[PDB]
């Protein structure tokens, strides 16, 4: 019922290389922190998995500042999801977003989680989203025979999938026609090389083709 | 533009510094989970001076974890039952705006349910706050308390305290980042008399 103490030195260990990433800072920059408090408007709305690699920031070479950010497991935006819906009400309606980007990868545990037919308990209604993707792409994701090509389709087509979530809101329909932004796009960020895939989630097309079913 | 940005990243990565893309995609286990604002600074992994691949992240507005969350819930869940995680960190730090947007009597519309679990905060600690005078501190000290009753509502989860119990993992931490020095501060929560105070009900 007491805590290990191997977890209360790992804790300080923390605060000692937190301390430490301050010196080398002050060392290499003495008015970095300054700048850094200095204001900032993000450009950016980024979702990504909360199975990160790489900081978004870093991979898309911007300043932390400019991307606003939101990870969850395998990158989901449900429609009834208050947390996911509140970031971009607020990215798009206060921060006056003019990007937001949805990024998967091969790698995200969620994906894979949503494959197995165990018991996550509370982890399935969320991971239900994953499936009703496999759904609406059933016979695209049947006829690709090699598993890890199949597995790899269904990280891209989440993508695309969170991507018009997105698009359908009312807050990222008004701003697009009142103001022309902000714009959605879909990426894959690829470990083994580190690069960055646009997805071409054709935003004009998508946001045409949804008005029909969801406008407004 | 961010594509170029996102080569010349790949190069300098792999020509001025080091190349470590064997370990991007070698796997690690994170042992920390840290769920913070969207409002971002720094990232985590730099802050806490590890590789990131150790801190498994979840970012919302306000760094809140609400009862009926399925999105912060499921991040919870995952880390403790699947990457058995050791740490849980809920870091605040004051220019989150969420935390403001939440004192302002303004209809934000949809945004409203999500920033009255703020309010609720303020609720919790009523007399606390009323006796600071001056608006930055009193501000400041909401900004604090949210954390820890965030801190306080991961504790609460069956997960947190199911795991605890049966193999004394994880332990819950909340922080403050101070962006003018760069410093974390621990807010040094109650985490052994939650746990105990859970059990009375």
């Amino acid at each position: 019922d007491t805590v290990p103490q191997y977890l209360k030195q790992s804790h300080e260990r923390i605060f000692e290389n937190n301390r430490a990433w301050v010196a080398t800072k002050m060392k290499d920059d003495p008015a970095f922190f300054e700048k850094l408090s200095a204001g900032q408007t993000p450009e950016y709305l980024y979702i990504g998995c909360s199975d990160s690699r790489v900081p978004a920031n870093e991979i898309m070479g911007l300043e932390a500042g400019e991307v606003f950010v939101h990870r969850n497991i395998a990158n989901l935006v449900p429609n009834t999801d208050l947390n996911v819906m509140s970031v971009i009400n607020y990215a798009v309606r206060h921060l006056q977003v003019k990007h937001i980007v949805v990024c998967g990868h091969y790698h995200c545990g969620g994906v894979k989680a949503a494959l197995t037919p165990s018991d996550l308990g509370l982890l399935n209604p969320w991971l239900r989203n994953v499936r009703d993707v496999y759904r609406l792409h059933e016979q695209e994701l049947d006829g690709i025979q090699d598993a890890t090509a199949r597995y790899r389709r269904l990280v891209e087509l989440n993508v695309i999938e969170s991507c018009r979530n997105v698009i359908k809101t009312a807050a990222v329909q008004q701003s697009f026609h009142e103001r022309q932004f902000p714009v959605v796009h879909g990426w894959i960020f690829d470990v083994e090389t580190g690069l960055l895939r646009d997805l071409e989630i054709d935003f004009e097309e998508t946001l045409r083709d949804i008005k029909k079913i969801y406008n407004l």
